């Protein structure tokens, strides 16, 4: 699970929260 604020694409939100903000980073 990728940590918050980590550069992630909304198309492939690999975040732990699976949420990527407008800054193309995790949340």
């Amino acid at each position: 699970c990728r940590i918050p604020n980590q550069k992630c694409f909304q198309h492939l939100d690999d975040c732990c929260s699976r949420k990527c903000n407008r800054f193309n980073k995790c949340v």
